[PDB]
């Protein structure tokens, strides 16, 4: 009975990816069907990265110059065509592991797995949260574009995310599984200020939850407080304004630890306001906003 | 270019992954090969936990006795046999998606992957280090017992942990894929002190080279120190003593960084003595101590 930042398994998705190469740029893609997607950005030389005129490089293309490898076994690309910021490959093969998938945008706040890849290889699996400014805080290298985020409801594969980018504050940008960006970024070497990252005042609340469930329960105080002075105390410390319907969320939570959402909301503002004082609540010393109040029930549960 | 806490692929486990039940008591199992591995307390009564005498358990015991199901269709045992604290079951189908893969003994301070388990089925996955007390601050509920923890190089998988038991201070404890314990610790439901745990000092600084790499550094002070003095102020703050040895394979962090392994070993010096001041390193306000030197290495390399 303990807590840590829990990531999907990864089987269903390894099956989904290879390796997708145009001249010199090589990246990673996901091959669901006959289709294969991948970031636009592999028709782009080294030098064009600066400022790209996407449709005037895609018609330089045809399909021989798309090498799409599955393993140390290659697939004949048939047909291509672009998407918004995505690149959709027809191969004459269907994906004999293609799962049950969906391609879902999500919401600031909510939370995936990230499965990073390297020229079609899977490295590692973590779990992350689509910040308030539409960047995500992960871990990329060169080559790690085309690697997917996803999350899995029973048997089902929910593709939400695909990496494209990194930002100068060194956090991360991309696409929907549509190729539309999550947030004002375009796909294009030049400084893009993101906006300022606000805290997941919900998912925190969700974590100082099962901090309760989990044993750890200093922090709860004797003082109580109302939807809108918390709310107020909250845009001073740049934390999400709290809904009614965050706080109806939060509520199968309530009823398991019998602590009111108000009364929560009630020790986060004291402990915003004062600190940990050195302590720490579930071995860390920062408040954690990473976890939905939705990762939490299903880590308590056991969902398989 | 992140740093994050990444776990392993799971695919390769998740194909290895049973549901073995004996009488009520139903748990996961290890499918590799003819051979299905399990702890040893699924023969056991809820009423039998207290003080279970296995041996005059498993006569009583014969094949039929043990349900093996893999997915919806179930697997006939054939022979059964107790290694230490594991129940090995001879099943009359070899796993077609068995791995190439290994049973290693790993050492305090080591990392490797969990792939928690309800039912046989997978339920996510996460990063685990091994404690200097034998014990592991993962996250389990019932019948989570035979999740195994692992690594992976390149194609094979090294089973290192099978999770048995929680221990009063919320902490875990399991055994090798051999039954053995890591620590003192026998499956039984009686309160089991854990050892005081240290902190795993090599980790730490491996850490602190990861964040050097990642634009993090503001903790490198212009002090210095000798390996005997950083070890003395180690051990009053309940921290591994380092050695030639943990120095030596810092080395390859130090030489990408330009940081003597012996300046590092000042800055967490002047660190653990004057605190964070509120500050944060890689995003955490405590000194991080589950990323060995290797697990740093390989996450800036790329490796898959
Ligand atoms: C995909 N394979 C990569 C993954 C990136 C690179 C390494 N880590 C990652 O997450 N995608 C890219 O390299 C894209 C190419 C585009 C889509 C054509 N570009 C970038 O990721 C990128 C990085 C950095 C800057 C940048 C410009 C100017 C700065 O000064 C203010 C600055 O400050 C740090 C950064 C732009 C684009
Ligand atoms: C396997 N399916 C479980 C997994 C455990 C239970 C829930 N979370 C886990 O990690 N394994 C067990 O339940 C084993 C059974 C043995 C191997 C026959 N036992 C325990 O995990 C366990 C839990 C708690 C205690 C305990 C006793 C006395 C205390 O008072 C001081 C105390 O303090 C909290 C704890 C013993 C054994």
């Amino acid at each position: 009975s303990g807590f840590r930042k829990m990531a999907f398994p990864s089987g269903k998705v390894e099956g989904c990816m290879v390796q997708v190469t145009c001249g010199t740029t090589t990246l990673n893609g996901l091959w669901l069907d006959d289709v294969v997607y991948c970031p636009r950005h592999v028709i782009c030389t080294s030098e064009d990265m600066l400022n790209p005129n996407y449709e005037d490089l895609l018609i330089r293309k045809s399909n021989h110059n798309f090498l799409v490898q599955a393993g140390n076994v290659q697939l004949r690309v048939i047909g291509h065509s672009m998407q918004n910021c995505v690149l959709k490959l027809k191969v004459d093969t269907a994906n004999p592991k293609t799962p049950k998938y969906k391609f879902v945008r999500i919401q600031p706040g909510q939370t995936f797995s990230v499965l990073a890849c390297y020229n079609g290889s899977p490295s590692g699996v973590y779990q992350c949260a689509m910040r308030p400014n539409f960047t995500i805080k992960g871990s990329f290298l060169n080559g790690s574009c085309g690697s997917v985020g996803f999350n899995i409801d029973y048997d089902c594969v929910s593709f939400c995310y695909m990496h494209h980018m990194e930002l100068p504050t060194g956090v991360h940008a991309g696409t929907d599984l549509e190729g539309n960006f999550y947030g004002p970024f375009v796909d294009r070497q030049t400084a893009q200020a993101a906006g300022t990252d606000t805290t997941i005042t919900v998912n925190v609340l969700a974590w100082l939850y099962a901090a309760v469930i989990n044993g750890d329960r200093w922090f709860l105080n004797r003082f109580t407080t109302t939807l809108n002075d918390f709310n107020l105390v909250a845009m001073k410390y740049n934390y999400e304004p709290l809904t009614q319907d965050h706080v109806d969320i939060l509520g199968p939570l309530s009823a398991q630890t019998g602590i009111a959402v108000l009364d929560m909301c009630a020790s986060l503002k004291e402990l915003l306001q004062n600190g940990m004082n050195g302590r720490t609540i579930l071995g860390s010393a920062l408040l954690e906003d990473e976890f939905t109040p939705f990762d939490v029930v299903r880590q308590c549960s056991g969902v398989t």
